[PDB]
């Protein structure tokens, strides 16, 4: 029947990846030289891939035993599964990118034109997207099937240390943590590497060991960007389930010495299962979206192509979900009490809002960052007033650039909660992040294309024309993408804060009104302090990474797989450090000061991290595109040399660590710190010191 | 009471200023060139003061009228009183400064350095004593007249006005006063701050070309602006103490057998209202003693040592006298238990102590990260050899990190404050921090006086040996100002957070009366409205910061053009345009709670206030320390401390560009945020009277 059919969807996603893999490999490369440059970058990634995975492993071990001891073994098992699922995606995506690039450039010559070359480049990228979708959903299907149904977890426990939680809630929290861990290293570690290289490269003006930087371009927006969305994706689904699950013990009435589950088992179990099926449809829609664009007759405009896949995947998801939402939950009862203002159909509306939020947030990120529209143009043209001015105007731009996307978030959240309550916020995150496969594909297109262009550069002009066109679009979709990935990061984290608070329900809270158990009071000094602490930590976090990039860059600068191994090792050492902050802060503050304080910290972290991620992303991209702006020739009389170009160079170099390392790291911070807190609040709620 | 004795302290503060004014006035200026230069900057300042004064009035009236219609006539008067009181202080401090500089400078030559410090410090203190004297005088007026005479401290039940708008009479009244101080503070910062840096830019975008415009700027920022800023936080802390106390009366009521029982009784409330006033009075008295000793003292060779003695003297004194004051005034009270007073009577003195020390620590943190004297700036400086790119990124890195230690200090200070004396303890901690604001502001005001004295030497070219003393005075001005700036940010955050507590207390409705406090003293972060609010408030704080960068440069260019159009073929021109382009930020500051409030209600604005304070606190620290560090890194090389030879060399050029980026950040963006996180709270405390019930969606 219809059940398992849906549950094999991640498999189909995976097979499609597995197919796209096949169809890419059979494409050729021209000449010994196209191959020779290619081998440099492909080997570079694995070397880099080796040390980190190995580093990850050591960390992954320590965390797993701990979850099993302090929570339950399922939770510990689930965690490794999530880590493996995300891990796997990265291993696959990196391998693909560094081989697909060449066959684009050659496409730009073998097939001899740009439309059949876009079809190549895009096919590679989709492997990363479908694997991200396929793995993430496959894992959750496994955990659901094995631990949820068979072991009866879907059928409120307190464990051998007296730590209490709803088993499955706790279980998926581990799974979420796993994805988080692989994302953090990929971002806070790989992010340091990529920009250390870019800096280093931009610090030796004469064939330099740029190859490091070239793998970086892949490392960052394929693996890093990809892992971010997966986590937010998983973050959105997990958060929907956690809030749902705890609603069961929360909503009980005491009726004459009986306990009456005012939200009954049937209702809870569906609201739990619902986001998974939603996500399957999302994954399904992207497959239809992906294939259509793939099979289509080629175009001259690859931007239009890429865009067809998103919209197709998104229209599709909006539609089936309404049926999905309507028929499912159709006769459920108590949805009123659950927070469903318009009954059965309510959460579909939330998903739509998230979807539309996502698209808008993308436009805003682009708007403030792309010359073609006003903000970046002015920055660019302000270069004529000096280096001071370029820097000042770029800071001013980004600080302002924060308001429209955040306002977009504000209105979306406001409307989200009207439709489906706190649950609606989490479902919004999921809708936002539905079609994630296609979303990640368009992100991944950028590096696949960029090296291809580079690969043309290292070895015609007619060929370079196609090459240059592909890249222009890559860089845009990458900028839209970050902006979208940040939007989703904020929404996930907000869901995860909600998750943190639901997860605090105690046996000893049972009875009392929702308004008395779902509460973090800001008038409480601990919560205010918490918020300030988390905010300071987020700025510190951001600060450390800037200095980290230059440290590592410099480590490279003093002098091709060895130079990569050297800085990669140094890169890892300096990943640990942020990670203590990221991982232990809930633990440290929790065991010191308790659940209220940590609630503060999470809020500070999210608020400050949301603002700073956006600021750095847009101003950093602006500075780059401002550099681009003058280089295409637009200030008239100024071009590729001259004091304004220098000032723009200086601005881009300030910008380069900020947009591609700091901001994207902050995405992970505001999430993982929440996920961790969701898990550890099991313990430090009761056992805290003061 | 014994109390009238206390109530004439503000008069003396003013008289003490007035005398110090006289004794400075009677000091001389040297050369005709020395006199001519003094008049230049002094006249320059006056042109600017007129237009600003004229603008506040136009704006202050409308707000006064508005308050009178919607709240009470009393509230509007009090507001104007507050507006007048802070204004006056700024008007007085500026008048003093632009005459005092020379007579510092002349001391550096006619007598010979110790008697030059003795000159310089006397001028500064007029501003500090006026800031203390006025602000508390105003408050004394509001307390005596509106509180006692009109009986609001006699009643202090829950009132309902001619529009059916409800509030606790005295609470509402003093809220207007705080708002009064805020409006003259906002203008002085968001207007004078843009001007100051529009000038600095303009001057550094070309002796004596447009330097004079910049030289008046130097006074505007750290005398008038800084003095008004600290004044507001000072008043903000006291007003918050009063607001929390007043509303505590209706909160701690229990319905018993259909009776209403005030668990915290009238006697306690009236005392808790009066207590923070007396505290601030004791502080000022202590600060005057702190002030008098250092002036009269045998001179030193170390002007730092002089200045620091005044601070320490004022603060020790305040700790001591307060503890007698605190114990004895609350000696035999009742219901302090229910109030949150963990140790009965003595409790708030401990909070004040926490605040004092927090204040002092926060000062230290600002110095550490900003002075080439310590390590963070040393590294930055040395990184100059690697290029302009490195300097900017490293300077950014420095300030982002620099946020943690003062904030941690703030975290620990709040935590302890609330343990001792509850939410009330947080505000008293704010008050204690600022309890010796008079001596603090003097050292702040000391700063511009010295800088100009130094500059005056360069234009006049009076000796090198004389110039040696002059340069020394200035170096220390710039330092104590960074400590000073640092302290005012610390205190702004503690005040703003207290004003947030006030905002929530001010929300009790007749229909909340009865129910447990813990159900009424509530802002639920799980509520989406509050979350959205917080995000919105956070983004708005970033916008505000971003706008001001663009505002300064816009204005700057307009100044640059005023040089270019006068010299190819003043002062007022760039100052007015600076003003014109201020309303807009000021619109953001003042109307945002109203708009979002009438749109979305008390929860959303609650969110906004938290976001605003959180974001503003963080960005404030970053910009102050980084901008100062960037400044001090260039200096570091200017005193010759690399090996790169220095001075027009390639690393130096890179540090200059960083300093040009930094200056609007440390002196305009950051200091405006101090004001933003406060006034937005004050506005909210007042307007939550209305949009709590009357909101749209
Ligand atoms: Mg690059
Ligand atoms: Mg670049
Ligand atoms: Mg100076
Ligand atoms: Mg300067």
């Amino acid at each position: 029947y219809v059940a398992a059919l849906f549950f094999l969807i991640p498999l189909v996603a995976l097979g499609f990846a597995a197919a796209n893999f096949a169809a890419v490999v059979r494409k050729p490369e021209g000449t010994e030289r196209m191959k020779e440059i290619s081998s440099y970058i492909r080997s570079g990634a694995d070397s880099f891939l080796a040390h980190e995975t190995k580093a990850i492993f050591k960390v992954a071990i320590v965390i797993a035993i701990l979850l099993m001891i302090f929570t339950t073994w399922q939770t510990g098992v689930a965690f490794l599964l999530g880590a493996v699922m995300s891990a796997s995606a990265g291993i696959v995506g990196m391998k693909m990118a560094t081989r697909a690039n060449v066959r684009v450039a050659e496409a730009a010559r073998t097939t001899k034109k740009i439309g059949p070359a876009l079809k190549v480049a895009y096919q590679g990228g989709s492997v990363m997207g479908l694997s991200v979708g396929g793995f993430a959903l496959l894992g959750l299907v496994l955990v659901y099937l094995i631990f949820g149904k068979w072991m009866g977890q879907v059928d409120i426990y307190t464990n051998w240390l007296g730590i209490n939680f709803v088993p499955f809630a706790m279980t998926v929290s581990g799974y979420a943590l796993g994805c988080s861990i692989i994302a953090m290293f990929d971002r806070v570690g790989g992010g340091v590497y990529t920009k250390a290289a870019d800096m280093a490269a931009d610090l030796v003006g004469k064939n330099p060991a740029t190859i490091a930087d070239n793998v970086g371009d892949n490392v960052g927006d394929v693996a890093g960007l990809g892992a971010d969305l997966l986590e937010s994706f998983v973050g959105a689904i997990v958060s929907s389930i956690i809030l749902a699950s705890y609603m069961f013990p929360i909503y009980v009435q005491k009726i004459g010495e009986n306990l009456v589950h005012q939200v009954p088992k049937e209702t809870i179990q569906a609201l739990i299962s619902y986001p998974i099926f939603f996500a399957l449809v999302g994954l399904g829609c992207s497959m239809l979206g992906i294939l259509y664009v793939i099979v289509k007759k080629p175009s001259d405009n690859p931007q239009r192509e890429l865009n067809i896949s998103l919209w197709t995947s998104a229209l599709l998801t909006v539609v089936l979900t309404a049926f999905l939402t309507y028929f499912y939950l159709k006769d459920l009862q108590g949805l009123d009490v659950l927070g469903f203002r318009f009954g059965a159909i309510s959460p579909w509306f939330s998903a739509i809002i998230g979807i539309f939020s996502g698209i808008l947030i993308g436009f805003w990120a682009e708007y403030y960052t792309s010359y073609r529209y006003k903000p970046t143009q002015f920055l660019g043209k302000s270069s004529i007033e000096g280096t001071g001015m370029v820097i000042s105007n770029g800071l001013s731009l980004g600080m302002k650039s924060v308001f429209p996307p955040t306002l977009t978030l504000v209105l979306g959240i406001l409307f989200a909660d009207y439709f489906a309550g706190l649950y609606g916020v989490a479902i919004a995150a999921l809708g936002m992040l539905s079609f994630v496969a296609t979303s990640v594909s368009v992100d991944s297109y950028g590096p696949i294309a960029d090296n291809a262009g580079g690969i043309s550069e290292m070895c015609d002009p007619e060929v370079r024309k196609i090459t240059d066109h592909l890249d222009a679009v890559g860089n845009t979709t990458a900028a839209i993408g970050k902006g979208f990935a940040i939007g989703s990061a904020i929404f996930a984290a907000l869901s995860l804060f909600a998750s943190y608070m639901f997860s605090q329900i105690s046996p000893s809270d049972i009875g009392k009104p929702p308004s008395l158990v779902l509460l973090l009071n800001m008038l409480d000094a601990r919560v205010i302090a918490g918020a300030l602490l988390g905010a300071a930590i987020t700025y510190y976090f951001s600060g450390y990474l800037i200095s980290a990039v230059t440290k590592a860059a410099m480590k490279m600068v003093d002098e091709y797989n060895r130079c990569i191994e050297i800085t990669s090792d140094n890169a890892l050492k300096q990943m640990g450090y942020p990670a203590f902050i990221a991982i232990l802060t809930p633990l440290v503050t929790g065991f010191l000061l308790g659940a209220e304080f940590v609630g503060g910290v999470l809020i500070g972290t999210v608020l400050s991290g949301a603002m700073l991620a956006i600021l750095t992303a847009n101003s950093g991209g602006a500075w780059d595109n401002a550099k681009k702006y003058l280089e295409a020739g637009n200030l008239e009389g100024y071009g590729k040399g001259s004091e304004p170009h220098k000032a723009l160079v200086i601005g881009d170099t300030v910008g380069d660590p900020l947009k591609d390392t700091v901001g994207p790291s902050l995405d992970i911070l505001i999430k993982i710190m929440s996920v961790v807190s969701v898990i550890a609040v099991s313990i430090f709620k009761h056992v805290h010191l003061f």
